[PDB]
């Protein structure tokens, strides 16, 4: 891939006690855009052929998989951005009712993704093990997982993006 | 094998309003060993390679098998069988301390079998799937039995002869 081939007149420069934001945020989209790429097929992209069931059970390992797993990390986090993307290209240049709703969109829509995220991902963790018991699976089996280190990593650091992604957005939306 | 290769001389027959026990008692005898040896090696015989776990543990088909079949029927049988044996070759040839107290050693054996028998196959029958969850067997997991019907049928079978063993071995140890 190769996204952003264009950008040389940008010598116009802030002077007010305000705008940091735009810069902060600019510099998270990017950001996000790369630290996303660069590990976006990479470490959930695996995430198939890792999900080991100790038992006989066929298809167990699908079942408890899409029990345990019915999306993964990486698709919440790709929605998120592109939600919470549509204000980007708007706020690319701005002086002359939308333009501050783009902001509170950006503010409400990551919150919601965090929300929703922990509903599912409680703990803010990656359990070595996830046992199941669902229909075909007989009785409660194991059903492993690989890399739960790795992904919590990742996800600490997405979740503390959210977070400063919204406080600059929020600050500078709430200029009164 | 063969076992019983000289009896011709047994013309003497009895007379009295008893004895007749004796005569049902070496039927059964025989009768018995014929019962195991022609389904000897031929229903539990096989039941190693029979005991099929669900899994991928290694070693809990041993581990389960072991936990539900300590021991085959067909042994706790065979020294019903001998235990209640001895007696029957001093019964051979009685008329001229013991003699009695063999009749009630026959007896008390065979109760004895009986009893622990039914403490360990509790309800008289074969589960068609017996799960089981010890340690290495990582949850409560499968595990098969063949012919769990067969060995039901033959239980039943081995224990009428018990019953009916003991109440002719009783109703003339009853004499009085």
């Amino acid at each position: 891939m190769d996204w952003g081939t264009l950008q040389t007149i940008l010598g116009g420069v802030n002077k007010h006690s305000t705008s940091i934001g735009k810069i902060w945020l600019t510099v998270l989209f990017i950001f996000r855009i790369m630290i996303l790429v660069v590990a976006a097929k990479e470490v959930w992209g695996d995430e198939q052929a890792d999900f080991v069931c100790n038992t006989l059970q066929p298809g167990c390992k699908n079942v408890c998989y899409d029990h345990y797993f019915p999306i993964s990390h990486i698709r919440l986090w790709a929605l998120q951005l592109i939600f919470v993307s549509t204000p980007a290209l708007l706020v690319a240049m701005h002086v002359a009712w939308t333009y501050t709703s783009s902001i509170f969109f950006r503010v409400i829509f990551e919150a919601a993704f965090m929300y929703v995220f922990y509903v599912m991902y409680d703990g803010f963790s990656m359990q070595r093990l996830v046992k199941c018991n669902a229909w075909p699976c007989p009785n409660t089996v194991d059903c492993f997982v690989s890399r739960p280190t790795e992904k919590t990593v990742f996800t600490v650091f997405m979740i503390a993006v959210s977070g400063i992604c919204i406080l600059l957005n929020v600050t500078e939306l709430s200029y009164l």
